[PDB]
């Protein structure tokens, strides 16, 4: 009520730096049209100090930012767009990835190639994006009679590295088939395989998610699920303006496509 | 005096995401040993709201964060490590890149190949790192009788793109020789050259700075100036602890090396 700073706080988790740059650019461009600016905050304790007397509204992409804290910030008059979870609270809207369509498109490729086992390298289990990706992956693998193992990660590259070390210790099937829930965990897998006799694409077949630009230039090209990161940010920016101006700001999804790569010969 | 939150505020500019991840990991690891944690803030207006009642000290890598604001935060009892400028104020220390040695090593390669003109794609002119890099580059080019043009950028990839469009409009020398002051501006040059008949390494020869991992996988490999980003962060973290504990925390430099790449056949 008493303040309009024309600043949106953007709360990131700092795994997703493989898509953050182009997401942030889209947020920036969308906000500039309405003379708004953005500050970006990241860290485990970043939700403890929200400058609520200095920020008009928030765009949240951080699974460690607790939902109860989001609701409390919404009830004090601040508008919020979540990019990482679903909500029913007033003053909050959603701009989410189509995780169900993305995971279906990736897991379809393992089916179409006749996979004998699929290893599901997931992110945080309390995180919505991984939950949706898991619910659809496991359902389709069951449907087609394909066994799976779920390996816990945290969306960061170190967890993908540790996963690959855990995977390639135990005896696996002839090719090792991996669905990494993001490109960063997949790059972590590349890192460890570079320290082994294993050949990427041949001995270990991988599909990621996010379409990081590093994945496009790595050897061989990381097969992945792509979406427009610029538009994700643009739509989030327009949604936060419309929402705080009392207007119609319906929750939306960002749709995906599979991009083929020699890391998964299909 | 009245608070110890065990949190360090890290103020970044959000160009340098090509080195931020490994810099931040080094900060994190160095701080965890002393049971400290970090929050990261970025944006043009991020210095206007410093949670001074919620953060013990600051690590600054942001040229838009004004020096006068840094001094004011230092005089209120907070300890600061700068990674982007020099200081003489008490409560502030420096952990800086060896810009003079880095620019000397890059510009030596243009000399050794017998360059006819060197195009100097700089960052922000008020930014210390670019100033030092420019002062050493221009001095050595003059010394060896090599002409130069200084082209203004801002350390971000869009400015490298715009620079390449400006460069390749005007008639230049037989190979176009470019010293990009960071890898991101160099990647911007790659982007535009991919939309032209020009061949990277042959028609346009480039050396960057930072040793981004994208530069290692791009075609051809971006010749660059490398330093340990992990250690830059580690030393900054140990310096902020020592400084706020009243101890001896001398200002230091992070030293560099040239890494050869087929973008500059030498």
């Amino acid at each position: 009520k008493r303040r309009q700073t024309n600043i949106i706080g953007v709360y990131l988790a700092d795994y997703g730096g493989s898509f953050y740059g182009e997401l942030l650019e889209g947020i920036k461009k969308g906000l500039a049209l309405f003379d708004y600016e953005m500050i970006v905050c990241s860290g485990k304790k970043s939700h403890l100090f929200i400058p609520e007397k200095m920020v008009d509204g928030a765009i949240i992409l951080d699974w460690t930012f607790p939902t109860k804290e989001i609701e409390k910030f919404a009830e004090r008059g601040h508008s919020i767009v979540v990019l990482d979870r679903t909500t029913e609270h007033r003053n909050i809207r959603q701009v989410l990835l189509d995780n169900r369509g993305g995971a279906t498109q990736a897991i379809e490729q393992f089916v179409n190639v006749g996979s004998k086992k699929v290893l599901l390298l997931s992110g945080p289990e309390k995180g919505y994006d991984s939950q949706e990706r898991l619910a659809v992956s496991t359902r389709e693998l069951t449907r087609f009679g394909i066994p799976y193992e779920i390996i816990q990660g945290d969306f960061t590259e170190p967890s993908g590295y540790a996963a690959a070390k855990k995977i390639l210790s135990q005896p696996q099937t002839e090719p090792v088939d991996v669905f990494a829930f993001n490109d960063e965990m997949a790059i972590g897998v590349y890192k460890y395989v570079a320290e082994t006799n294993y050949q990427m694409g041949k001995d270990i077949r991988i599909i990621g998610f996010d379409n990081s630009e590093l994945g496009a230039f790595v050897q061989p090209r990381l097969a992945t699920i792509a979406y427009s990161k610029h538009r994700w940010g643009m739509v989030a920016a327009e949604k936060i303006i419309h929402l705080m101006r009392g207007e119609a700001a319906e929750s939306e999804h960002i749709y995906t496509r599979f991009i083929e790569g020699e890391s998964f010969p299909s």
